[PDB]
């Protein structure tokens, strides 16, 4: 019904505990029973991870079923034993709790920070995964230098999707920071792509974070309180080793972010406790008004011209899957000859075809143009 | 009391509960969930057919099923009833409106987020309730980590049928006015332990949600949720994620408050002109008015609400001052409206 795997030193001192059980209550019960039986004070152990793990592909949970965990424990100098064998017949999900000792926690925080560096991969750009005109790829190839960038985006190209398409690599980030009993969460299940777990650190793809002025609030750049002694780190702490993209941000925000990057760390006080956290990320600001930031200095500036008639026809044919006539280009407003305009036209034309059955596609395109123009 | 998945018929709640407990004890309670409760086999042809589709055989009613059957309904039987619900259709023949306004309003059939600059004071919810036909299936309630969330409410939903854990209803049309309602309608309000009331956008699944002069922050939150495709929340230490699917309409007379936000469709309804105003007056009053009365009424009254007010005043005057000609009554009503000029 349950199983416990314990990793301890050569002298028998238990330092790592992992518990598999059917549900949460049984897992908590067996964890506390194991803590009590071995004469271990609960305050010396900090809970690192907990949740439902998939055991669909595992017949049973034995020491011979966990090899990656054995290697991880061996690298730190701990050996692992089990109190029994758990049979996962007819079971898909299983609740699991992972806890480590506090002294091991601070040793990892202060001295063992360079142990799992043989897992990260250098970031690379693979531009073959996107279908874009050649000149735009040439202009956008400057993003591989990994410097702060300002993009005069007159083509309305969506930077976050492009970056998510052509970025490969892996980075290692702390799951959460326990500073003076105060817990700050950095790993985000919504914005980060899980790729592994190494005790108190998580291996993910290089983060890409997006912030739109017209859709998001400025409270995201502050330590938001979720629960008592449980806070959420600001956006620039969740872009550690990745990209932070700002769409039409205020000038003061960009100035503050540049000064924070220059200083190298963020200092604050929460509930009468001092917090200081280092900063490491890359900044992209994509705007259509470039003179708003005339005082600030950006090493890289990229300008994107609007789509021309030939390129607009090519992109429209690629997106719609049909060949539009040339005179179509004369019935659309000049400000709609962008990538976003093409996407809007595609969606509206698809819905029109789904409604007005039986009409030809050219008439549907003309009706969509009339609807857009009004 | 009669017991037939468990279905109990009884005269009162207490008898039904006692008989259900006795039946559960006799056959040798925690394995079942009461999914419905409140006010012959051949008579229940629909129930017999529904039980046959589940592989089984067949006042105050109680209806309960097992948790495993609940999971089977969630996963095995999530598309069996796509043949029982009709498609949403628009029929603009149930209302009498000018042609240039029906042509503009026909764009609502595309089912996209819309902003309506309503200078004609048209009643959007009444028009939509009049012209919309179809049926949809929505879950009666949602179970998430031993938490119950109410999705179906009797006041705002038009019942058409109940199929176990789901309800077939008319396409929902929810209306929210800034001056008349509170913002707690958009939060997971709690009534009793382990039972919560879903926000408005969860009770408008598959239908329309109309907002009247809403704040900008609420619109931003709704647009962000729609782009995300789901809502994530924390309740009593439990994380809950629920998908959302609805259409959003923002009715306003001050569109400059929503300049930054993006909507696929913008519909402008201009105020009535002389010809349309005369036509609407003739349609509603039941008499033919002359042209001079165009210059009597104040400009702001040349809308639909103004026409309704004029009709009410005309009916009152006709009730009071009997025997007079209708043109004189119309002129008197116009004089009363302007307060003697």
């Amino acid at each position: 019904d349950f199983v416990v795997m314990a990793g301890m030193r050569k002298d028998g001192t238990i330092d790592f505990i992992k518990v598999y059980a059917l549900n949460e209550k049984l897992a908590i019960e067996v964890l506390e029973a194991f803590l009590k039986e071995n004469n271990i004070h609960p305050s010396d152990f900090i809970v690192i991870q907990r949740g439902y793990e998939d055991v669909k592909d595992k017949k049973a949970i034995t020491t011979r079923s966990e090899e990656e965990l054995s290697a991880m424990l061996g690298r730190l100098g701990l050996r692992l034993v089990s109190n029994g064998v758990l049979y996962t017949d007819g079971i898909d999900k299983l609740y699991q709790i992972t806890a480590i000792s506090r002294e091991l926690f601070e040793s990892l925080q202060k001295e063992k920070r360079e142990i799992f560096e043989d897992v990260q991969e250098k970031i690379t750009f693979n531009f073959s995964k996107v279908d874009l005109p050649e000149k735009y790829v040439k202009k956008l190839r400057l993003l591989e230098l990994m410097e702060d960038t300002i993009i005069f985006n007159m083509a309305e190209l969506e930077i976050p999707n492009l970056l998510k398409a052509i970025v490969e690599g892996t980075v290692l980030i702390p799951r959460f920071l326990e500073k003076e009993d105060l817990i700050i969460r950095i790993f985000d299940e919504e914005l980060h792509e899980y790729r592994g777990s190494y005790f108190d650190k998580v291996l993910i793809k290089p983060p890409i974070i997006h912030w739109d002025f017209y859709l998001d609030s400025l409270e995201d750049f502050s330590f938001k309180k979720v629960e008592e002694s449980i806070y959420i780190a600001p956006l620039f702490l969740r872009a550690t080793g990745g990209f932070l993209i700002l769409t039409e941000p205020p000038e003061d925000l960009v100035k503050t972010l540049l000064k924070l990057k220059k200083r190298g760390e963020v200092r604050t006080i929460l509930e009468g406790k001092r917090i200081t956290i280092p900063i490491n990320f890359t900044l992209i600001v994509d705007t259509r008004h470039p003179e708003r930031y005339a005082g600030l200095k950006f090493p890289i500036r990229i300008n994107l011209p609007p789509l021309d008639d030939e390129t607009f026809l090519k992109v429209l044919e690629t997106n719609l899957g049909i060949t539009p006539p040339t005179e179509i280009v004369r019935i659309f407003p000049p400000d709609y000859k962008t990538f976003l305009g093409v996407e809007l036209i595609k969606n509206l034309f698809e819905k029109l075809k789904l409604t007005e059955k039986g009409k030809d596609e050219v008439s549907l395109l003309k009706e969509a143009a009339t609807i857009i123009t009004g």
